[PDB]
């Protein structure tokens, strides 16, 4: 359950606008990005992870060590400037992100082929499952 290599198909993904909202994305853009399929495929090596979201339009890449804080800049999202630093708590993988939003994150509990991730903005929280293909 530490093992979060693969690729990742998404079979859910509750409150992606709320979320989406709550980090000042563009109605417009909200719009289409609720219409794109996201896949997640993550290489884990140790302590260090590289994370890409892909979409027919946008992707999101990360690539970070756990224990040690990085800047971040969100080009790709909301286009701002945080402190990430992603921990074990557990089983749990959890990333805060110091900045201007607060409550700002993310965390992923691997159950076998099963991922779940949480991202959060504030009071909005966004949840998501995938498969491992
Ligand atoms: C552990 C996995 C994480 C932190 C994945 C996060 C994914 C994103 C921040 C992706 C966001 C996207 C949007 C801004 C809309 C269009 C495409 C996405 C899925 C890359």
């Amino acid at each position: 359950t530490r093992d979060a290599n693969g690729t990742w198909e998404m079979e859910s993904n509750e409150n992606f606008e709320g979320w989406m909202k709550a980090l000042d994305i563009d109605f417009a853009l909200r719009k289409i990005a609720v219409r794109l399929t996201l896949t997640l495929v993550i290489d884990q090596d140790g302590d260090n992870f590289k994370v890409k979201c892909t979409s027919t339009f946008w992707n999101y890449d990360v690539d970070f060590t756990v224990g040690v804080e990085f800047d971040e800049y969100t080009k790709s999202l909301d286009n701002r400037h945080v402190k990430a630093l992603v921990t074990w708590e557990g089983d749990v993988l959890v990333c805060v992100q110091k900045g201007e939003k607060e409550n700002r994150g993310w965390k992923k509990w691997i159950e076998g082929d099963k991922l779940y991730l949480e991202l959060t903005c504030g009071d909005q929280v966004c949840r998501q499952v995938f498969k491992k293909k």
